[PDB]
């Protein structure tokens, strides 16, 4: 039986020990965390990702999306809140067959945790991984007061996350050609309660956005018709505009609810907690990584978030970690070796990681900033209408379908050229010509 070490318990580590696991693998993983299944009398907080085709497919090879979705609130379209006007319901899909789900972390990784163990993998709790010696073949971890376990790897899988442990003791033996784009915006999580969001009448089956240029807030739903609602907003205001706001400017809490009476009017009454919820929830950091190399040799790999962190706008980390965790264990099962698996899986995930990461950088000005953009959307519907099979809105790729993600971005490009094209020099979607926006959709989209 191949044997395998896998550093971090979280969402593609837990999937690839329960896909290896099965396979007949041994299978031992490491997390620094407890057990999140041992209850503890902890004041604990949720947390929820949406959970797309990607995702959910993933969970299906495993055999885990049944659960998963038991416990998934279905997000519809987009609820868009402009202060005058009552909210817009953006549908994402054709049908109810094609939404997000949003679900809540902690029970995602839980249902994820049981099937890795189902499956035969070994999973040991508060042990960080410190460093790694490729030569000698051994590893070392600790817990959190820094007592040392010493253990032998014939195979490491680095699944522990955007600062990871893994990625880091790879660096020391090769250059990875790590470059890092730093974001501009934090994010601070809050909570509107169910009583809040029944008496605001908040839509439980949507994912809500309060748009607002260079800073945003977000809202996903949560079963008990709670949300958890994301504000991102800059750490610091820039030289040209010292007067714009950033977290810098948000002193405490009371400042906080200064700025969203008067920035985020109708969301302000939901947070009841907003000053607490302000000062104890940390402010998050957000970043583009993109990495020449993911592995070294046949020895070390990494997968996810370890591999590739990127901006959250889009909602596909989870799914990309996921669907990494598929590619993975697949390229490892069938290989010659070890070292030929891992050669062959970078090689097919680098590019898709480049797109979605591309991808998710681009989705911000789609969410936080109109007009035209509802004309282009309402010209690509009549194209997805007439042409099903070769117009398929770049979100609908990414969100609904498996398609690579390099190739999704591809086909995006040239659907935004000739929607771009289409909508220039003309008023109204009435004097534009349908049958020649559809034959240049003939022209240079090929159908799938
Ligand atoms: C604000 C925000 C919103 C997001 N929303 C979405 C969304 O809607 N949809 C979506 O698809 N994605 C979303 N994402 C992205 C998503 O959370 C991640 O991409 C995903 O969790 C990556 O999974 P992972 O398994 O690679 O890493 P993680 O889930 O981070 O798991 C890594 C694990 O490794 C452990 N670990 C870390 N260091 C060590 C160490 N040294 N030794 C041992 N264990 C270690 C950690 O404790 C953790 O359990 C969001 C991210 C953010 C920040
Ligand atoms: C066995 C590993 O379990 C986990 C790993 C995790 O990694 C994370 O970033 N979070 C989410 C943020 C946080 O709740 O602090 C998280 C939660 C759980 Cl249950
Ligand atoms: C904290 C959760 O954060 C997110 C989750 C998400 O899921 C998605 O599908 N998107 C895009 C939604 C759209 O463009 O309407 C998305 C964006 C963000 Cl910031
Ligand atoms: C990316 C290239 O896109 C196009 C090329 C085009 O050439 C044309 O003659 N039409 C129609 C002219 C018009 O009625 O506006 C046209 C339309 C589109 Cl979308
Ligand atoms: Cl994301």
């Amino acid at each position: 039986a191949r044997q395998v070490t896998i550093i971090g318990a979280g969402l593609a580590g837990t999937l690839v020990a329960r896909l290896l696991a099965r396979n007949g693998w041994q299978v031992n993983l490491f997390e620094r965390r407890p057990d999140p299944r041992i209850e503890t009398g902890a004041r604990g907080r949720s947390i929820n990702l949406a959970l797309a085709e990607r995702g959910a497919h993933a969970l299906r090879l495993a055999g885990l999306e049944r659960e998963v979705l038991a416990e998934a609130v279905m997000m519809r379209g987009r609820m868009v809140h402009v202060p005058g006007t009552p909210p817009n319901l953006q549908p994402y899909g054709r049908d109810d067959s094609e939404v997000i789900w949003s679900i809540n972390r902690d029970r995602l990784n839980r249902i994820l945790l049981d099937g890795a163990e189902a499956a035969g993998a070994s999973i040991h709790f508060n042990l960080g991984l410190d460093s790694v010696d490729f030569a000698r073949q051994r590893l070392t971890l600790s817990n959190v007061s820094g007592e040392r376990l010493e253990k032998r790897f014939h195979l490491l899988i680095g699944a522990d996350g955007c600062n990871s442990a893994v990625r880091q003791a790879m660096a020391s033996v090769v250059d990875l050609g790590e470059h890092l784009e730093t974001q501009p915006h934090g994010y601070k999580e809050l909570q509107i309660t169910p009583e809040a969001s029944a008496q605001f009448n908040l839509e439980p089956n949507a994912l809500h956005i309060w748009p607002h240029g260079d800073y945003m807030c977000i809202a996903l739903p949560n079963l008990d018709r709670s949300f958890t609602v994301t504000l991102f907003l800059h750490h610091q205001s820039p030289a040209a505009q010292p007067a714009s706001p950033s977290f810098a400017q948000l002193v405490d809490g009371h400042a906080a609810r200064r700025f969203f009476q008067r920035q985020f009017p109708d969301l302000s009454p939901m947070l009841d907690s907003l000053e607490q919820d302000f000062e104890h929830h940390p402010t998050g950091k957000l970043a583009t990584l993109r990495l020449t190399t993911w592995h070294v040799g046949g020895q070390a790999v990494l997968l996810g978030d370890a591999a590739h962190p990127m901006v959250p706008f889009h909602g596909q980390g989870m799914n990309c970690a996921l669907e990494d965790a598929v590619a993975l264990a697949e390229h490892l099962q069938s290989a010659a070796d070890n070292a030929s698996a891992l050669a062959a899986f970078t090689a097919q995930r680098q590019p898709d990681a480049l797109a979605i990461q591309a991808m998710a950088l681009e989705n911000y000005v789609e969410m936080s900033s109109s007009p035209t953009y509802l004309l282009e959307r309402e010209l690509g519907q009549i194209m997805a209408q007439r042409q099903p099979t070769r117009f398929i809105p770049r979100y609908s790729m990414v969100t609904f379908s498996r398609l690579p993600y390099a190739q999704a971005m591809a086909r995006g490009q040239i659907q935004e050229q000739l929607l771009k094209f289409a909508v220039a020099n003309h008023s109204d979607l009435t004097s534009i010509n349908l049958d020649a926006v559809e034959h240049e959709v003939t022209r240079c989209l090929p159908p799938l």
